[PDB]
């Protein structure tokens, strides 16, 4: 019993983790194979920030100018480009700890683990969803950036998520590590601002499957609705639209607890009406987004990793 | 910025779990060194469950009725003893992939991280704290009996949780790692029910604290007040009593911010009386007692670690 928002175990990539330097600016580097993959905006300056030229200031950069510690151990550097908006840096040693892994862009609404690194050194660990502004609400001081997030399957690691910068929000922003933004940003030292955030609907059905597998229903109705129904109330509350295809991967959830989708939409809908009644839900008082149905399926069966 | 709840990176730990099997009871151990421990009840069958006499039933048991598998390897045990409710099973191969560690035993209101785990297999990491009923709220299903919690300060990993049970509310209960059970609980499935909850008190203190570090700053007010008038409030809303020591430990975050800490129990009692007007603090819509100062600290200023 219990719920808890939860990461997946953090070992595989750990080993992974490298600090990179470049000039005056220091942060972390994803040691992986033979190549070190870090974000492109530490070549840059305080100065050349406001617009960079970063094919420009590359080129100028010796592969002895970047320098790259593993731990005690110093990794030189045989190479170098750019992929979008991330550095590869071409070390001679293969990292020894390069788990099995895959490079994967992730869709809003989805969740992973975030790796919090300070001066490649790994610090904490926690999970983020993918908002649907593009942004995730993290937690990253000083130094975080290149920091990654993943999620496991089986025994591969799936590196989705490579930290950048923090928006004048708070909420961070970062890429997929072939160096493509998460949403309409650019790493330079520009104004920027996330765009209007909507609630993850199919995540929080997912999220109330999850209370009433606990045995917390007080919210359970005898009424069901329709898509059209809901959504028109869903838009008004600033919620993503439910699609056909929500419903379909709530499916197992819907059995498993004997509530169907639009038995439990009915239950959300009056929740976003008439409120919590000053009510908590799995120990919360809000309505939680950030529980996929595969987070409630994987963490209410046991699946486990390698 | 930003405000997470955290969890200590589990690598460390990983390395440790492997599968402990006796007769047709499976669950987790921990590898450390050359021994493996493990909650002893592993060596229980179903007609010893309500009141087992583990000395007895130890004593029965010969190295080759425990079968330990770590990955795809069989460990040999060549020994084993009893140390309170946890079993040492000695083994003939010290683990490679040992940390450095101890065993700390926790008070209640600390945290600490917990790697669940599945047939010895990790399936997931996330952060608890002890209540002052001696439960932790942790997730928990069936096999995760063996899992343990801890805390990775500098490269140190202090082991204070191993978990053994689940209590008839859905809370759970455990020992340290000398086999000492927090709380009255014992390892027998008798009847057992947890005592009154209470929030803890320091940690949300802490946790406003930290909102204000992050710019939050719609809950303060002007008021001050006693320590004493404060617990009187709080008591009635099953808050745990403020002591000194509580308000010493604050003193760092009050120095930090320039709030008093009489004057940010003022803000909380306001807060009790109010509720929330459908605002959130730190992305939460309750009052969070799950993260102490020192996790405050540590998330807030520099970290590296």
């Amino acid at each position: 019993s219990g719920f808890r928002k939860m990461a997946f175990p953090s070992g595989k990539v750990e080993g992974c983790m490298v600090q990179v330097t470049c000039g005056t600016t220091t942060l972390n580097g994803l040691w992986l194979d033979d190549v070190v993959y870090c974000p492109r905006h530490v070549i840059c300056t305080s100065e050349d920030m406001l617009n960079p030229n970063y094919e420009d200031l590359l080129i100028r950069k010796s592969n002895h100018n970047f320098l790259v510690q593993a731990g005690n151990v110093q990794l030189r550097v045989i190479g170098h480009s750019m992929q979008n908006c991330v550095l590869k840096l071409k070390v001679d040693t293969a990292n020894p700890k390069t788990p099995k892994y895959k490079f994967v862009r992730i869709q809003p609404g989805q969740t992973f683990s975030v790796l919090a690194c300070y001066n490649g050194s790994p610090s904490g660990v926690y999970q983020c969803a993918m908002r649907h502004n593009f942004t995730i609400k993290g937690s990253f001081l000083n130094g975080s950036c290149g920091s990654v997030g993943f999620n496991i399957d089986y025994d591969c690691v799936s590196f989705c998520y490579m930290h950048h910068m923090e928006l004048p929000t708070g909420v961070h922003a970062g890429t997929d590590l072939e160096g493509n933004f998460y949403g309409p940003f650019v790493d330079r030292q520009t104004a920027q601002a996330a765009g209007t955030d909507t609630t993850i609907t199919v995540n929080v059905l997912a999220w109330l499957y999850a209370a009433v597998i606990n045995g917390d229903r007080w919210f359970l109705n005898r009424f069901t609705t329709t898509l059209n129904d809901f959504n028109l109330v869903a838009m008004k509350y600033n919620y993503e639209p439910l699609t056909q295809d929500h419903v379909d991967i709530l499916g197992p959830l819907s059995a498993q607890t004997g509530i169907a989708v639009l038995d439990m939409c009915a239950s959300l809908k009056e929740l976003l009406q008439n409120g919590m009644n000053g009510r908590t839900i799995l120990g919360s008082a809000l309505l939680e987004d950030e529980f996929t149905p595969f987070d409630v399926v994987r963490q209410c069966s046991g699946v486990t990793f390698q």
